Protein backbone atom coordinates (compact mmCIF):
# COMPACT_ATOMS: atom_id res chain seq x y z
CA UNK A 1 0.00 0.00 0.00
CA UNK A 2 2.69 2.46 -1.06
CA UNK A 3 1.89 6.16 -1.51
CA UNK A 4 3.93 8.98 -3.03
CA UNK A 5 4.45 10.78 0.29
CA UNK A 6 6.34 7.68 1.46
CA UNK A 7 8.95 8.45 -1.22
CA UNK A 8 9.45 12.23 -1.05
CA UNK A 9 10.53 14.54 1.75
CA UNK A 10 8.09 16.67 3.73
CA UNK A 11 9.13 19.87 1.92
CA UNK A 12 8.38 18.56 -1.61
CA UNK A 13 5.47 19.92 -3.66
CA UNK A 14 4.41 18.11 -6.83
CA UNK A 15 3.30 19.43 -10.22
CA UNK A 16 2.33 17.00 -12.99
CA UNK A 17 1.54 19.81 -15.42
CA UNK A 18 3.51 20.49 -18.58
CA UNK A 19 4.79 24.05 -18.59
CA UNK A 20 2.60 26.65 -20.26
CA UNK A 21 5.66 27.16 -22.49
CA UNK A 22 5.39 24.16 -24.79
CA UNK A 23 7.90 22.53 -27.11
CA UNK A 24 7.10 20.88 -30.46
CA UNK A 25 7.51 17.39 -28.94
CA UNK A 26 5.25 18.02 -25.91
CA UNK A 27 2.34 20.20 -27.09
CA UNK A 28 -0.81 18.87 -25.40
CA UNK A 29 -3.97 20.96 -25.29
CA UNK A 30 -3.95 23.61 -22.57
CA UNK A 31 -6.98 21.83 -21.11
CA UNK A 32 -5.26 18.45 -21.42
CA UNK A 33 -2.33 19.90 -19.47
CA UNK A 34 -4.68 21.23 -16.79
CA UNK A 35 -6.51 17.89 -16.72
CA UNK A 36 -3.17 16.20 -15.95
CA UNK A 37 -2.61 18.22 -12.75
CA UNK A 38 -5.05 16.05 -10.78
CA UNK A 39 -4.05 12.63 -12.11
CA UNK A 40 -1.94 11.52 -9.11
CA UNK A 41 -4.29 13.01 -6.50
CA UNK A 42 -5.49 9.69 -5.07
CA UNK A 43 -1.95 8.31 -4.58
CA UNK A 44 -0.33 11.55 -3.40
CA UNK A 45 -1.43 11.11 0.25
CA UNK A 46 0.60 13.67 2.23
CA UNK A 47 2.39 15.03 -0.86
CA UNK A 48 0.90 18.42 -1.82
CA UNK A 49 -0.11 18.75 -5.47
CA UNK A 50 -0.45 21.85 -7.66
CA UNK A 51 -3.86 21.59 -9.33
CA UNK A 52 -5.93 23.75 -11.66
CA UNK A 53 -9.10 25.07 -10.00
CA UNK A 54 -11.27 23.25 -12.54
CA UNK A 55 -9.58 19.95 -11.57
CA UNK A 56 -10.76 20.15 -7.93
CA UNK A 57 -14.37 21.35 -8.13
CA UNK A 58 -17.36 19.90 -6.30
CA UNK A 59 -17.76 17.48 -9.22
CA UNK A 60 -14.55 15.74 -8.12
CA UNK A 61 -15.70 15.66 -4.48
CA UNK A 62 -18.93 13.91 -5.50
CA UNK A 63 -17.06 11.27 -7.50
CA UNK A 64 -14.59 10.68 -4.67
CA UNK A 65 -17.34 10.49 -2.04
CA UNK A 66 -18.88 7.52 -3.85
CA UNK A 67 -15.69 5.46 -3.47
CA UNK A 68 -15.27 6.80 0.05
CA UNK A 69 -12.44 9.25 -0.63
CA UNK A 70 -11.82 12.94 -0.01
CA UNK A 71 -10.13 15.57 -2.14
CA UNK A 72 -6.81 16.18 -0.33
CA UNK A 73 -6.68 19.36 1.72
CA UNK A 74 -3.01 19.74 0.72
CA UNK A 75 -3.53 21.09 -2.78
CA UNK A 76 -2.48 24.46 -4.18
CA UNK A 77 -4.75 25.81 -6.90
CA UNK A 78 -4.05 28.00 -9.92
CA UNK A 79 -6.26 29.28 -12.74
CA UNK A 80 -3.90 30.65 -15.44
CA UNK A 81 -0.24 30.78 -16.44
CA UNK A 82 0.65 33.80 -14.30
CA UNK A 83 -0.75 32.34 -11.08
CA UNK A 84 0.78 28.93 -11.90
CA UNK A 85 4.28 30.34 -12.33
CA UNK A 86 3.87 32.73 -9.39
CA UNK A 87 2.70 29.86 -7.17
CA UNK A 88 5.79 27.81 -8.05
CA UNK A 89 8.11 30.72 -7.24
CA UNK A 90 6.33 31.59 -3.99
CA UNK A 91 6.37 27.97 -2.82
CA UNK A 92 10.13 27.68 -3.36
CA UNK A 93 11.08 31.11 -1.99
CA UNK A 94 8.54 31.93 0.74
CA UNK A 95 7.45 28.43 1.82
CA UNK A 96 10.98 27.00 1.31
CA UNK A 97 9.50 24.10 -0.65
CA UNK A 98 11.25 21.90 -3.18
CA UNK A 99 9.32 21.35 -6.42
CA UNK A 100 9.09 17.95 -8.10
CA UNK A 101 8.40 18.43 -11.83
CA UNK A 102 7.08 15.59 -13.96
CA UNK A 103 8.40 17.65 -16.91
CA UNK A 104 11.15 20.22 -16.47
CA UNK A 105 10.26 23.91 -16.70
CA UNK A 106 12.66 26.57 -17.87
CA UNK A 107 15.09 28.16 -15.43
CA UNK A 108 13.29 31.53 -15.44
CA UNK A 109 10.22 29.87 -13.90
CA UNK A 110 12.25 28.18 -11.14
CA UNK A 111 16.00 27.91 -10.66
CA UNK A 112 17.34 24.35 -10.59
CA UNK A 113 18.45 24.68 -6.95
CA UNK A 114 14.78 24.38 -5.90
CA UNK A 115 14.12 21.09 -7.71
CA UNK A 116 13.20 18.20 -5.43
CA UNK A 117 15.37 15.89 -7.56
CA UNK A 118 18.64 17.08 -9.13
CA UNK A 119 17.64 18.66 -12.44
CA UNK A 120 20.73 17.58 -14.38
CA UNK A 121 20.27 13.97 -13.26
CA UNK A 122 16.51 14.06 -13.90
CA UNK A 123 17.06 15.32 -17.45
CA UNK A 124 19.78 12.73 -18.14
CA UNK A 125 17.73 9.81 -16.79
CA UNK A 126 14.69 10.84 -18.86
CA UNK A 127 16.74 11.48 -22.02
CA UNK A 128 15.75 8.95 -24.69
CA UNK A 129 19.04 9.38 -26.56
CA UNK A 130 20.89 8.26 -23.40
CA UNK A 131 18.83 5.09 -22.79
CA UNK A 132 21.78 2.69 -23.47
CA UNK A 133 23.72 4.51 -20.73
CA UNK A 134 21.09 3.29 -18.24
CA UNK A 135 20.46 -0.24 -19.59
CA UNK A 136 24.10 -1.40 -19.42
CA UNK A 137 23.98 -1.15 -23.21
CA UNK A 138 21.31 -3.83 -23.67
CA UNK A 139 17.67 -4.12 -24.72
CA UNK A 140 17.60 -1.50 -27.31
CA UNK A 141 16.27 -1.77 -30.86
CA UNK A 142 18.62 -1.20 -33.75
CA UNK A 143 19.13 2.53 -33.46
CA UNK A 144 21.38 5.48 -34.24
CA UNK A 145 21.41 9.05 -32.96
CA UNK A 146 22.24 11.51 -35.74
CA UNK A 147 22.54 15.28 -35.87
CA UNK A 148 19.71 16.98 -37.71
CA UNK A 149 22.07 18.08 -40.51
CA UNK A 150 22.86 14.42 -41.27
CA UNK A 151 19.29 13.13 -40.83
CA UNK A 152 18.35 13.31 -44.52
CA UNK A 153 21.31 11.27 -45.74
CA UNK A 154 21.06 8.77 -42.87
CA UNK A 155 17.31 8.05 -42.99
CA UNK A 156 17.69 6.62 -46.51
CA UNK A 157 19.58 3.63 -45.07
CA UNK A 158 16.61 2.42 -42.99
CA UNK A 159 13.71 0.13 -43.85
CA UNK A 160 10.16 0.53 -42.63
CA UNK A 161 8.69 0.39 -40.11
CA UNK A 162 10.88 2.77 -38.10
CA UNK A 163 10.55 5.36 -35.34
CA UNK A 164 12.07 8.85 -35.20
CA UNK A 165 12.40 10.59 -31.84
CA UNK A 166 14.00 13.85 -30.71
CA UNK A 167 17.43 13.16 -29.25
CA UNK A 168 17.94 16.29 -27.15
CA UNK A 169 17.03 17.37 -23.59
CA UNK A 170 13.42 18.48 -24.15
CA UNK A 171 10.66 16.87 -22.05
CA UNK A 172 8.27 14.55 -23.83
CA UNK A 173 5.57 12.03 -22.92
CA UNK A 174 2.23 10.58 -24.00
CA UNK A 175 3.29 10.01 -27.59
CA UNK A 176 3.52 13.74 -28.33
CA UNK A 177 7.13 13.45 -29.50
CA UNK A 178 7.33 10.16 -31.41
CA UNK A 179 7.04 9.73 -35.20
CA UNK A 180 6.33 6.11 -36.18
CA UNK A 181 6.70 5.60 -39.93
CA UNK A 182 5.36 2.58 -41.82
CA UNK A 183 5.89 3.91 -45.37
CA UNK A 184 7.15 6.91 -47.33
CA UNK A 185 3.94 8.86 -46.74
CA UNK A 186 4.54 8.69 -42.98
CA UNK A 187 8.16 9.76 -43.45
CA UNK A 188 7.12 12.73 -45.61
CA UNK A 189 4.89 13.98 -42.78
CA UNK A 190 7.62 13.39 -40.19
CA UNK A 191 10.23 15.30 -42.22
CA UNK A 192 7.92 18.33 -42.38
CA UNK A 193 7.23 18.17 -38.65
CA UNK A 194 10.97 17.95 -37.92
CA UNK A 195 11.60 20.86 -40.29
CA UNK A 196 9.01 23.04 -38.56
CA UNK A 197 10.73 22.22 -35.24
CA UNK A 198 14.24 23.10 -36.46
CA UNK A 199 14.61 25.76 -33.75
CA UNK A 200 14.22 23.21 -30.94
CA UNK A 201 15.75 20.07 -32.52
CA UNK A 202 19.48 19.37 -32.74
CA UNK A 203 19.46 15.57 -33.08
CA UNK A 204 17.12 12.71 -33.93
CA UNK A 205 16.92 9.11 -32.77
CA UNK A 206 16.31 6.66 -35.61
CA UNK A 207 15.05 3.35 -34.27
CA UNK A 208 13.74 0.12 -35.77
CA UNK A 209 10.03 -0.36 -35.07
CA UNK A 210 9.77 -3.55 -33.02
CA UNK A 211 6.92 -5.90 -33.97
CA UNK A 212 5.93 -6.29 -30.34
CA UNK A 213 3.69 -8.99 -28.91
CA UNK A 214 3.44 -7.19 -25.56
CA UNK A 215 4.01 -3.61 -24.39
CA UNK A 216 4.64 -3.35 -20.65
CA UNK A 217 5.24 -0.43 -18.35
CA UNK A 218 7.26 -2.07 -15.56
CA UNK A 219 7.31 0.07 -12.42
CA UNK A 220 9.63 0.30 -9.42
CA UNK A 221 10.05 2.52 -6.37
CA UNK A 222 13.08 3.45 -4.29
CA UNK A 223 13.73 5.18 -1.00
CA UNK A 224 16.65 4.83 1.39
CA UNK A 225 14.52 2.88 3.88
CA UNK A 226 12.45 0.88 1.37
CA UNK A 227 15.18 -0.18 -1.00
CA UNK A 228 14.29 -1.04 -4.58
CA UNK A 229 10.74 -2.41 -4.77
CA UNK A 230 8.91 -3.89 -7.74
CA UNK A 231 5.48 -2.25 -8.04
CA UNK A 232 4.04 -4.43 -10.82
CA UNK A 233 3.49 -3.89 -14.51
CA UNK A 234 0.80 -2.58 -16.84
CA UNK A 235 0.14 -3.12 -20.52
CA UNK A 236 0.23 0.08 -22.55
CA UNK A 237 -2.73 1.13 -24.68
CA UNK A 238 -1.03 3.09 -27.47
CA UNK A 239 -2.33 3.56 -31.00
CA UNK A 240 -0.52 2.86 -34.28
CA UNK A 241 1.52 6.08 -33.94
CA UNK A 242 2.43 5.59 -30.27
CA UNK A 243 -0.14 8.03 -28.88
CA UNK A 244 -0.86 7.14 -25.25
CA UNK A 245 -4.50 6.35 -24.39
CA UNK A 246 -4.22 4.30 -21.20
CA UNK A 247 -3.31 1.00 -19.58
CA UNK A 248 -4.54 -2.51 -18.84
CA UNK A 249 -3.54 -4.63 -15.86
CA UNK A 250 -1.27 -7.65 -16.20
CA UNK A 251 -1.46 -11.17 -14.80
CA UNK A 252 1.82 -12.99 -15.59
CA UNK A 253 4.74 -10.71 -16.45
CA UNK A 254 7.76 -12.78 -17.56
CA UNK A 255 10.57 -12.96 -15.03
CA UNK A 256 13.22 -11.65 -17.44
CA UNK A 257 11.02 -8.63 -18.27
CA UNK A 258 10.87 -7.69 -14.59
CA UNK A 259 14.62 -8.27 -14.23
CA UNK A 260 15.44 -6.05 -17.22
CA UNK A 261 13.46 -3.23 -15.60
CA UNK A 262 14.96 -3.81 -12.16
CA UNK A 263 18.52 -3.60 -13.50
CA UNK A 264 17.64 -0.28 -15.16
CA UNK A 265 16.13 0.95 -11.88
CA UNK A 266 19.29 -0.07 -10.04
CA UNK A 267 21.45 1.86 -12.51
CA UNK A 268 19.37 4.99 -11.99
CA UNK A 269 19.28 4.58 -8.21
CA UNK A 270 23.08 4.19 -8.13
CA UNK A 271 23.28 7.64 -9.79
CA UNK A 272 21.02 9.29 -7.20
CA UNK A 273 17.49 8.53 -8.41
CA UNK A 274 14.63 8.10 -5.95
CA UNK A 275 10.86 7.90 -6.15
CA UNK A 276 8.81 6.08 -8.79
CA UNK A 277 10.05 4.92 -12.19
CA UNK A 278 8.36 3.17 -15.08
CA UNK A 279 10.10 1.55 -18.04
CA UNK A 280 8.42 0.75 -21.37
CA UNK A 281 9.56 -2.80 -22.16
CA UNK A 282 8.39 -4.40 -25.40
CA UNK A 283 8.48 -8.15 -26.00
CA UNK A 284 8.66 -9.56 -29.54
CA UNK A 285 7.57 -12.98 -30.82
CA UNK A 286 10.91 -14.54 -29.80
CA UNK A 287 10.54 -13.16 -26.23
CA UNK A 288 13.33 -10.58 -26.56
CA UNK A 289 13.00 -7.51 -24.33
CA UNK A 290 13.32 -3.97 -25.71
CA UNK A 291 13.70 -0.85 -23.57
CA UNK A 292 12.27 1.85 -25.83
CA UNK A 293 11.44 4.55 -23.25
CA UNK A 294 12.60 5.11 -19.67
CA UNK A 295 10.30 7.18 -17.44
CA UNK A 296 12.32 8.06 -14.33
CA UNK A 297 9.20 9.60 -12.77
CA UNK A 298 5.62 8.63 -12.04
CA UNK A 299 3.22 8.14 -14.92
CA UNK A 300 -0.39 7.11 -15.52
CA UNK A 301 0.10 3.41 -14.81
CA UNK A 302 1.41 4.33 -11.34
CA UNK A 303 -2.09 5.04 -10.02
CA UNK A 304 -3.36 1.70 -11.33
CA UNK A 305 -0.59 -0.21 -9.54
CA UNK A 306 -0.58 1.74 -6.26
CA UNK A 307 -4.39 1.48 -6.00
CA UNK A 308 -4.56 -2.24 -6.86
CA UNK A 309 -5.84 -3.00 -3.34
CA UNK A 310 -9.12 -1.21 -4.16
CA UNK A 311 -9.80 -2.63 -7.64
CA UNK A 312 -11.15 -5.86 -9.05
CA UNK A 313 -8.16 -7.93 -10.18
CA UNK A 314 -9.87 -9.71 -13.09
CA UNK A 315 -9.43 -6.95 -15.67
CA UNK A 316 -8.59 -3.26 -15.39
CA UNK A 317 -8.60 -0.52 -18.04
CA UNK A 318 -7.17 2.89 -17.18
CA UNK A 319 -8.49 5.45 -19.64
CA UNK A 320 -9.60 9.05 -20.17
CA UNK A 321 -12.71 10.47 -21.81
CA UNK A 322 -13.87 13.86 -23.07
CA UNK A 323 -17.32 15.41 -22.85
CA UNK A 324 -19.30 15.14 -26.08
CA UNK A 325 -20.45 18.74 -25.60
CA UNK A 326 -22.99 18.44 -22.78
CA UNK A 327 -20.89 18.55 -19.61
CA UNK A 328 -23.99 17.99 -17.48
CA UNK A 329 -24.89 14.75 -19.26
CA UNK A 330 -21.20 13.79 -19.20
CA UNK A 331 -20.91 14.18 -15.43
CA UNK A 332 -24.27 12.61 -14.60
CA UNK A 333 -23.54 9.59 -16.80
CA UNK A 334 -20.16 9.25 -15.07
CA UNK A 335 -21.59 9.65 -11.56
CA UNK A 336 -24.23 7.04 -12.42
CA UNK A 337 -21.61 4.52 -13.54
CA UNK A 338 -19.37 5.16 -10.53
CA UNK A 339 -22.28 4.22 -8.26
CA UNK A 340 -22.68 0.95 -10.19
CA UNK A 341 -19.41 -0.18 -8.60
CA UNK A 342 -17.15 -1.14 -11.52
CA UNK A 343 -15.83 2.33 -12.43
CA UNK A 344 -13.12 3.89 -10.26
CA UNK A 345 -12.84 7.69 -10.64
CA UNK A 346 -9.34 9.19 -10.60
CA UNK A 347 -9.55 12.76 -11.94
CA UNK A 348 -12.15 15.20 -13.27
CA UNK A 349 -11.57 18.45 -15.18
CA UNK A 350 -14.80 20.45 -14.89
CA UNK A 351 -15.29 22.28 -18.18
CA UNK A 352 -18.22 24.15 -16.62
CA UNK A 353 -15.64 26.05 -14.57
CA UNK A 354 -15.37 28.11 -17.78
CA UNK A 355 -19.14 28.43 -18.17
CA UNK A 356 -21.96 26.25 -19.43
CA UNK A 357 -20.42 23.85 -21.98
CA UNK A 358 -17.76 26.36 -23.02
CA UNK A 359 -14.93 23.84 -22.44
CA UNK A 360 -15.03 20.04 -22.66
CA UNK A 361 -15.04 18.22 -19.34
CA UNK A 362 -12.47 15.44 -18.94
CA UNK A 363 -12.50 12.29 -16.83
CA UNK A 364 -9.73 9.85 -15.90
CA UNK A 365 -10.77 6.51 -14.50
CA UNK A 366 -10.12 2.78 -14.20
CA UNK A 367 -12.72 0.29 -15.37
CA UNK A 368 -12.38 -2.83 -13.23
CA UNK A 369 -14.35 -6.07 -13.24
CA UNK A 370 -14.05 -9.84 -13.19
CA UNK A 371 -13.74 -10.42 -16.95
CA UNK A 372 -12.44 -8.33 -19.83
CA UNK A 373 -15.58 -8.98 -21.89
CA UNK A 374 -17.82 -7.72 -19.08
CA UNK A 375 -15.66 -4.64 -18.50
CA UNK A 376 -15.55 -3.67 -22.19
CA UNK A 377 -19.33 -4.13 -22.44
CA UNK A 378 -19.65 -1.76 -19.48
CA UNK A 379 -17.42 0.83 -21.17
CA UNK A 380 -19.26 0.38 -24.48
CA UNK A 381 -22.60 1.02 -22.77
CA UNK A 382 -21.21 4.10 -21.02
CA UNK A 383 -20.03 5.44 -24.39
CA UNK A 384 -23.42 4.74 -25.98
CA UNK A 385 -25.24 6.77 -23.33
CA UNK A 386 -22.90 9.66 -24.15
CA UNK A 387 -23.97 9.21 -27.82
N1 LIG B 1 11.25 1.17 -31.35
C1 LIG B 1 9.91 0.95 -31.21
N2 LIG B 1 9.34 -0.20 -31.63
C2 LIG B 1 8.03 -0.43 -31.50
N3 LIG B 1 7.16 0.45 -30.96
C3 LIG B 1 7.60 1.64 -30.50
C4 LIG B 1 9.03 1.97 -30.59
N4 LIG B 1 9.19 3.20 -30.07
C5 LIG B 1 7.96 3.62 -29.67
N5 LIG B 1 7.02 2.69 -29.92
C6 LIG B 1 5.57 2.83 -29.62
O1 LIG B 1 5.31 4.22 -29.39
C7 LIG B 1 4.85 4.41 -28.05
C8 LIG B 1 5.38 5.72 -27.48
O2 LIG B 1 6.79 5.85 -27.68
P1 LIG B 1 7.71 6.19 -26.41
O3 LIG B 1 9.15 6.04 -26.85
O4 LIG B 1 7.17 5.39 -25.25
O5 LIG B 1 7.40 7.76 -26.19
P2 LIG B 1 6.66 8.47 -24.94
O6 LIG B 1 7.78 9.22 -24.26
O7 LIG B 1 5.64 9.38 -25.58
O8 LIG B 1 6.03 7.40 -24.07
C9 LIG B 1 5.29 3.18 -27.28
O9 LIG B 1 4.42 2.91 -26.17
C10 LIG B 1 5.23 2.10 -28.34
O10 LIG B 1 3.88 1.64 -28.49
MG1 LIG C 1 6.50 5.56 -23.39
NA1 LIG D 1 7.27 8.19 -21.77
NA1 LIG E 1 0.29 0.00 -28.99
NA1 LIG F 1 10.36 8.76 -20.98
Amino acid sequence: NLTLSDLYDKDVVYTSRPSYISNPWLKPDEHQSNFLTGRELLIANQLPVIVHEASATDKLHQLFQVIGKEVPNSIYTFNNQQSYENLIKQLAHKENKKIYFQYIHDETILNQQYYALDKTLFVALNNKARIPEWTNGKFLPKRKVVKIEQFENEIKNWEFPLVIKPGDDLPTAGGYGVMICYHDADLQKAITRIKEATAETNSLIIEQKIEEKANYCVQFAYSESLGIQYLGAATQLTDKYGFYNGNENTTNVPEHVIEAGRQIMENGVNQGFFGVAGFDLLVDEDDNVYAIDLNFRQNGSTSMLLLANELNSGYQKFYSYHSKGDNTHFFNTILKYVKEGSLYPLSYYDGDWYGEDKVKSRFGCIWHGDSKETVLENERAFLAELE
